[PDB]
C-alpha cells in the first residue's frame, strides 16, 4: 500500500486532464508541478503548463491584438470615421494579458483543491519504479504510488553560441516582457517563430525571421513557402540559410548578432533590441531520473506503446514528452484523459493520433489536417494523386483591397476509386475554423464527391473547399 | 428547328449557373434577365440576380462594416491609443459596396459574352410552350426554344396597408439608400430581417424589430430565441406579437406607423425616419403568363419534381422559384449546374436539398446544418434522440470584456446503435466558418463518437463541436 | 502712327506667346504684366503667368512628390530594402518647386529681352480704343497701338463669408506657403480643389474636401464620381452638400469654420490648420478699364468672334478671359500664336477649340476627351450612343496590392454606321500621356473599328482602349 | 468523322486566343501545350506561353522594380527623408514576380475549363495531315482533327561555343534564378538583351551586353544609339563588334568567358557570375515532324498566306512561328483570334500586320509606331520625307536633376500632298503609354497638320508629339 494510487508528474495539459480524470474514477492521486525560472531574467508563471501560461494562450491574445490593428485601418475604407494613426501599449497590452492568465491560474488551483487532486508545487525526480522525490520550495518529502504518469513537456531551447542565454529571450520570457521588443531577431521559422514574428509586426515592431534551411519543417512546403512570402509582403525581412554565431552588447545597450550564410559561407552582423530564440523545443527527462526508475529514453523523448506504458510496467507518459507524435493541447489533454480512463474506468479505448488538425497562427493563417502533398506522392504515388487547388477572394478584403496574393487553399486527394481525401489546406483568414469541421469530415471517410457535393455557405470562405475545380494535374 | 435548344428565363444564381453549363454541353442558349424597378425610389441594378445586387453581397459587406466597428472599440481594450468615439458616413459606405456589386456585375457580363450564352435583356413572358416573348427597350422579340428553365427569382413583398408602398422601402432600396435610415421600423423576424436591424444597429442606427408570430420561422426555436435575446442584448427592442396597421408622412418628414398588439388588440403608434418591410418574398411567376404554356403553379411559385421538371415536359423551374426548397445561392447555383448536366450532358445526377447548411448573419451570427431540436424529435421520438450542448467562451472576447451569454452550441443526434449526427447549430463568431466543414461531415456520415474523438484546433470557437460531453438528458452520464 | 503695332495686356500663356510670335513676324509690341499680391499674405510672382507660377508647374511638382512617397511604399513589395516609414519636409519641397519657378522666371524675362519684346511691368487700363495707361512701381506712363491683344486671364475667387480674406487662402498663396498645410479645408471640388487636396493627402497632411453640389461640374460625372471614391478610399472625407458660412481664428491660432447642409439645413463646424478656398476663378475684366474702348463683357468675361477680335475692330482678346472656351495653357498658347499670325504673318487659320483633351492630376489621374456620356446622350439620343467600358488592372499594382477598385475606362461612340468614337475617358497612372495620343486620333477621325485593330502594346495600361468589349447596352 | 473540328498546338498567345475563339463559334477543339524544362537548369512553368511566364510579365515587373528603386533617389530631392541607400532582395523579388506569374496561371486553367477547351498537357507531333501523336506523362494518345493549327512559337537559342549550354543562360531561367546575378555578361543587343541588362543595373548588379553587330537591328538605327547612349550614361559597358569563343568555370566559381573582337581580330577575357545568352529565338518546328504533314518551312519558321494559311489547306499557322511578321503578344493574339472567325465564325477578316506599335523596355524607355526613318527614306526617296523632331525636359526630371540628354521624340512623314504620318519615335518615360494612342492615330490616317494642331495636354511629355516645329531639313521654315 502506497501514498497514492497515481502520482502525476508534470501539471499541464496531459498532467492535470489525467488527474482529473483519474480522481473522477476514485483513485487517489497526486500532482507535481514546478515551474523553473527562466534563465537571466528569472520568468516564473502559475500551474497548468505551456499552453496557459507561455503558449497558445498568450500567442493567441497577442495575435488578436495585432488582428485588432488591422481591423481599425480597414474600418476606415468602410467609411467609419476612426482615425487609424495608432499605437499600442505594449505594457498595457502585457498587463490585460498577464491578468487574465494569473485569474486562470488561481481557478485552476482551486479547482485542483475542489476535485481532491492533491497539487505538490515540488520538482519530482524518480528514486525507485515506485518512489518519488519531490524538492518543495520549502524542503524534499518523498512519496510512493503504485502507477506514476509522465506528464513533464519540454522547455525552449537555447543555440549553443556565445551571448545566447545571457542577451537572448525565449517564448517564455516574451509574453510578459517588461520592455517593448523594439527591432526583434527571431530565430527559427518553425510556427512559433514565424506567430512571433507576425505579432510583433503587426504591433509596430520591426522582426527578422532567421531561417537555418527550410519555412516550417514538418508542414507542406508549398504552404510553407507562400506562409513566408506573405509574411516578406508584410514587410518582415527573412535572412535565409543563416544560423547566427555571437550576441554582443554594445555600449548602446543594443545587441550585436554575428550571423553566417550557411551556404556560401558569407558572414555578416546587424544590430537589434532584442533576439528571440525560436529553435525548437527539449523535453525535460533529465530531472527525472529515469535510470532510477529503469524507464527507457530516446534523446529528451520518452517512447511508449500504443497504451502510453514505457518498458517499465507501471509507468506511463504521455503529452509533448512522448516520442513522435503532435506536440499540441488537445492532444495532450485527450490522450492523459483516454489514459485515466485505462488505468481507473476500465476503458480500453486508445489514443487515436492519426490526421490531427493544426492552425499556425501568422498575420495570415494557416490551417491543414491531412497529409501534405509531398508525402501523399512519397507514400501513393504521383499517378494515384490528384491536387485540386485554388486562389480566392474573401468578400471583405475587395472595399480595403487587403491582399489576395496568398488567398489560396488546396485539396490532395487518391486520384481513382473512391477519391478519399488525404489532406486540406488553406491560408487565409480565421483558418482554424474553417479547418476544424473539415478535419471530422476526413475521420468520417470525406471523398472528393461528398466534399465537391457539399452545398457552400456563401458569402464565406470555408465554401471555397465545396467548389474546388482545378487539379494540378 | 427551334431558335434555341434553350431559353434561360432570368439571370441570377440558379439561371446563369444553368445556362453557362448548358453551353458547356453542347447547347445553345439565350439567357433573359432584366430588373424592374422599386416601386417609389425606382432603385435598379446590374446582372446577376438578387445575390450580387441586392443579397448575400451588399448585406455582407453591411455586416461586416458593423463587426469592423465593433473591433475597433475592442482594440482599445488591447492596448491600442484608438479614438473609440465613432461614426460611419453613410453615403462613403453606400459607395464603396455599389463600387464592389459594379465590378462583379461588369465581371459577369464578361464571363456571359465569352462564354457565349446569348444575353438578351428584357422581360420575358410565354406565348406557348415552345414560344416566349422578350421585352427589350429597343423593341420586342418572339423567341423559339426546344426547352425552357425557368428561374425568375422573386421580390419583396409589401404588406396590403395604407403607405406601405409610397412610404416604407424594402431590402431592394436599403443598400443602396440615398440617405441615413436613422430611426428604423424593421417589420419581420426572418434572417433578413434580423440581418438588417442587427448591422442598422451597429452602424449607430436606432432599428425596432416588430413581430407578427414567431422569430427565424423554420429554424430551431431555442437558437432562434437566443439569436433574438443576444439582439435585445444589443440594445435592439422587439415588438412581440404586433402587425403594422398603417404609415403615413408628418409635417416633419417622420414616419408615423401605427400598428398592433395581435393578442390583446390594442393599439398604438411611434414615429420613425424609415421603415423597412422585411416580411417574405414572393415568386415572379406573374408576368411569365404560365398558363399561355400550361404550367401549373402553387401560390407564387412552381412545383417541380425530382428533375426539376414541371407538368410540361419540356420546361423546367429552379432557383427560390421553385416550391418547397431552400432558397439560397450555392443551391440554385448547384441545382441549375446540374439540371443543364442531365439536359445535355447525359447526366443522371439530381440535386441533394437535404442537410443544405445556412448561417443568419446577425451581430452574433448563427449557422446550422440538418435537423433542430423539434424536427429530429417529430421525425424520431424523443426517446430517440440525444442532445449534446454547452456555453463556450471565445479566446478574443476576455480582454474587452465581451458578453459570453450567447456563445451557445448543440449537436442533435441519435440516442442508440451508431448515434449519426442530424443536426449542428451555433451561436458565436465567423458561424459560416465553423459549420462549412461539419455539413461535409455530416454529408460523411458523421457520428457522435467519430465527432467527439476529432482533435480539436486550440485555441478556435470551432473546437467546442469536438468536446461536447454534457447530454440535455443525462449531461455527464 | 503709334508708339507701337500691338501692345498685349498680360504676360502670361497667351499674352507671351502672342508677343513672341507678333514680333518674329515684323511687328513692333509691348507687353504689360503685373502680379497683383495676394491679399493678407501678400503673396507675388514674377512673369509668365498662372501656369509657370501658381498653376499647372507647381501643381504637377506637388502631384509628383506625393507619388514619389507611395513609389518608396511599393519599392519595397518589390524587395527593396527601403525604410518606407517617411516625410516629406515642406520647406525643402516648396524651395525645390519655387528656385525652379523663380529660375524660369529669369530664362523669360532675359528671353523677352532678346526677341524684342518690350517688356513692362505695370498694370495697363484703356484710356482710348487706341490709348492704355500703364502704372508702373515707379511712375505712370501713357503709351499708343495700332491694336490691343488682351490676355488678362483670371484670379482665384473668396467666398463673400466672413473671415474669408484674412483666414483663408487659395491656390496664389498654397505653392509657396510658409508654414505647413496641417489640416486644411479645401472648399471646391473642381479640379483645382481636388488635385490639392490629392497631394496634400500624398505628403501626410489631412485634407478634407466640402462641395457645394457637384464634383468636377463639366466632366462626365460617372467619372467625377469615381474620382471621388478613389479620394475617400484615400482616406480623404468628403462633406457634400455642404457650404461655409465663416472662418474665425481661435485663441489656439486653428480656424474655426462653420458650415451648412446646404439640402436639410444642418449646421455644423470644425477646426482647421488652413482653409483653401478653390470654388472658381473670376476673369480680371475690372482694371482694364473697358467701357473707356468701348469694349463689350459678359460678367468677368469678353465675347470674341471666330477670330478673337471683340466688338471693337482693333481689340482682341485670347486665353481664359474669352467667354466660353476652354481654361487650359496649350489652348492659350496656340490661340495666342494663331492670332499673331492673322495679325502680322498674313494667316486665315482660326484656333479649334473643339474636343480639347484635359487631364485632372488626382492621386489616382483622370484624363478625358470629346463628349461625357451624358452630353452624347442629350445630343444623338440614347438609342445612337454605344458605351464600351471595363474595369482594368495595371500590372505593376498586383505585387504592392495597390488598388485596382477605380481602375475603369470607357469609350463613348455612334452606336451604328461608322461609329464614330465621340468621347474617350480613364482613370488610372499617367493618364494624361495615355490619352494624348488618342486626342490626335479624335481628330483624325476615329472609329470604333479602327479603335479596336489598332494593335495593343504590352504590357501598358493605354492598350486597354484598344480591347474594349463590354457594352453598357 | 474526326475527332475533333480542331486541334491547337501549343497554348501561348495566339494558340489559347484561337482555341477559346473558335470553341465560341461553334468548333469542337483540343489544345495542346507543353513547356520543355530549360536545359541545365531544368527550369519549367505552368501554361499560358512565353509572355505570361518567361517574357514580357516577368520582363515588366523586374523593370518596374528598377524604376521604384529611381523613385526612391528622386523621393529624396523632393524633400522625403527617405534613406536611399539602398539594395534589393532577389530572392523576395524573384518569389512575388512568381506569385503574380502563378496566380496568372491558375486564372488561365479556370478559363480554359469553363470555356469549353480541352486542354492537353502533351508533346504533340504530326502523323499526317489529319493526325496528331500527343506525348503525355499519363501515355500518348492518337488523336484525329479536320483542321490544325500551329501555335508554337520559339525558345532561346544558344551559341554554338564550349561551355554555352553548360555553364550560360536564357531569359527561361534569369526570371526564376535561384541566386542573385551579379556580374553579368548579356551577349545581344536585340530588345531583350537591351532590357535584361537595364534593369540588372537597376538592382544593383554590374551588366556588360555584348554587341554582335548592330543594336535593335530592325529599329530606327538613330533611335537605336540614342538607346544604347542613354544606357553608356547609367553605367552599362558595351563591347561593340564583340562575339563570345567559350565560357569556362574556374576553380573559384566565377565564368570566364573569351571573345573576339570581329573586326580587329583582337581576343580577351573577362570573369563573369552570370552569362545570359540573348541572341535571338528559334522556332520550334523540330518537334513537330512537319514532314509527316507535308508542310513546307523555311528555317525555324513557317510561311504562310494572308490567311495563316501553309501550303497544306486544312493546316495553319499564327504566331511567332511564323515566317517574317512582327514577335508580340498582341499581335499573336488577334491574329489567332482573327484566324478562328474565318474558320468557325464566316469572316472574312485578315490581320493587319502593318504598323504595329512596340515598345523597348529600357531603362529611359523606346517606343515606336510605323516607319523608322531609314525605311521611309528607303521606300519614298529622301526627297519625299520630312521629319519633325526636337528634345524635351519631362517636368519630372528638374528637382532630381535627371538627364534629359536622350529625351528625344520624332515624327517621319510625307513631305508634300497631304502630309501623311508615316512613323513616330519616343525615347522617355513611360514610352508605351505615350505610343498607344498615336498608334490609333496612324490607323485613321493622321496628318502632320492633324498632329499639330491638335492640342496638347499640359504638363505632360505626351503633349511633345503635338509641338513638333522644328525639322531636319528646314527647321522652322
Ligand atoms: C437581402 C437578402 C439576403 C440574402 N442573403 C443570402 C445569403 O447570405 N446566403 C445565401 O445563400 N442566399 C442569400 N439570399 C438568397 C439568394 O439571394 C437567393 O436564393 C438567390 O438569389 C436565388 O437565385 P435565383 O436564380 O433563384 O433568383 P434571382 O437571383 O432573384 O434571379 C432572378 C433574375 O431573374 C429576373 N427576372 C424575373 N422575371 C423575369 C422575366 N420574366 N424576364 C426576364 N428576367 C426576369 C430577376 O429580375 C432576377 O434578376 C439573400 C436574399 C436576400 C434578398
Ligand atoms: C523575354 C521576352 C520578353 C518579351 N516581351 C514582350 C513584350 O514586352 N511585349 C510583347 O508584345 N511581346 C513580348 N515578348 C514576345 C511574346 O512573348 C511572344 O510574341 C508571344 O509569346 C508569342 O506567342 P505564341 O503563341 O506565338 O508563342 P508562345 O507564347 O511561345 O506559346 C507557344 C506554346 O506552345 C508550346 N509548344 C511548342 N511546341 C509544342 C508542341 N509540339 N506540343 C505542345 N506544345 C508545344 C510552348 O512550350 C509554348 O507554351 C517577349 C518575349 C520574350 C521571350
Amino acid at each position: 500500500s502506497y501514498d497514492y494510487d497515481l502520482i502525476v508528474i508534470g501539471g499541464g495539459s496531459a498532467g492535470l486532464a489525467c488527474a482529473k480524470e483519474a480522481v473522477l474514477n476514485g483513485a487517489r492521486v497526486a500532482c507535481l508541478d514546478f515551474v523553473k525560472p527562466t534563465p537571466t531574467l528569472g520568468t516564473k508563471w502559475g500551474v497548468g503548463g505551456t499552453c496557459v501560461n507561455v503558449g497558445c494562450i498568450p500567442k493567441k491574445l497577442m495575435h488578436q491584438a495585432s488582428l485588432l490593428g488591422e481591423a481599425v485601418h480597414e474600418a476606415a475604407a468602410y467609411g467609419w470615421n476612426v482615425d487609424d494613426k495608432i499605437k499600442p501599449d505594449w505594457h498595457k497590452l502585457v498587463q490585460s494579458v498577464q491578468n487574465h492568465i494569473k485569474s486562470v491560474n488561481w481557478v485552476t488551483r482551486v479547482d485542483l483543491r475542489d476535485k481532491k487532486v492533491e497539487y505538490i508545487n515540488g520538482l519530482g525526480s524518480f528514486v525507485d519504479s515506485h518512489t518519488l522525490l519531490a524538492k518543495l520550495k520549502s524542503g524534499e518529502r518523498t512519496i510512493t504510488a503504485q502507477t506514476f504518469v509522465i506528464a513533464v513537456g519540454g522547455r525552449p531551447r537555447y543555440p549553443d553560441i556565445p551571448g545566447a542565454v545571457e542577451y537572448g529571450i525565449t517564448s517564455d520570457d516574451l509574453f510578459s516582457l517588461d520592455r517593448e521588443p523594439g527591432k526583434t531577431l527571431v530565430v527559427g521559422a518553425g510556427y512559433i517563430g514565424l506567430e512571433c514574428a507576425g505579432f510583433l509586426k503587426g504591433l509596430g515592431y520591426e522582426p527578422t525571421v532567421m531561417v537555418r534551411s527550410i519555412v516550417l519543417r514538418g508542414f507542406d512546403q508549398q504552404m510553407a513557402e507562400l506562409v513566408a512570402a506573405s509574411m516578406e509582403e508584410r514587410g518582415i525581412p527573412f535572412l535565409r540559410k543563416t544560423v547566427p554565431l555571437s550576441v554582443e552588447k554594445q555600449d548602446d545597450g543594443k545587441l550585436l548578432v554575428k550571423y553566417k550564410n550557411v551556404e556560401t559561407g558569407e558572414e555578416s552582423e546587424d544590430v537589434y533590441d532584442t533576439v528571440l530564440w525560436a529553435i525548437g523545443r527539449k523535453g525535460l527527462v533529465d530531472d527525472l531520473n529515469l535510470p532510477n526508475a529503469g524507464v527507457t529514453v530516446q534523446k529528451d523523448k520518452i517512447p511508449v506503446d500504443s497504451q502510453e506504458a514505457t518498458n517499465v510496467a507501471n509507468i506511463y507518459a504521455v503529452g509533448d514528452i512522448i516520442y513522435g507524435k503532435p506536440e499540441l493541447t488537445p492532444v495532450a489533454v485527450l490522450a492523459g484523459r483516454l489514459l485515466a480512463r485505462r488505468l481507473y474506468g476500465g476503458s480500453t479505448q486508445r489514443m487515436d493520433y492519426k490526421d490531427v488538425a493544426t492552425t499556425v497562427f501568422t498575420p495570415l493563417e494557416y490551417a491543414c489536417v491531412g497529409l501534405s502533398e509531398e508525402d501523399a506522392v512519397k507514400q501513393f504515388g504521383a499517378d494515384e494523386i490528384e491536387v485540386f487547388h485554388g486562389y480566392y477572394k474573401p468578400t471583405e478584403f475587395f472595399i480595403p483591397q487587403k491582399s489576395v496574393r496568398y488567398c489560396y487553399l488546396k485539396a490532395v486527394a487518391e486520384r481513382h476509386g473512391d477519391q478519399r481525401v488525404y489532406g486540406l489546406h488553406y491560408i487565409g483568414p480565421v483558418a482554424g475554423e474553417v479547418i476544424q469541421g473539415f478535419a471530422a469530415a476526413l475521420k468520417s471517410g470525406l471523398t472528393i464527391n461528398t466534399l465537391i457535393n457539399t452545398v457552400g455557405i456563401h458569402p464565406t470562405t470555408a465554401e471555397e473547399f465545396t467548389r474546388l475545380a482545378i487539379t494540378k494535374r
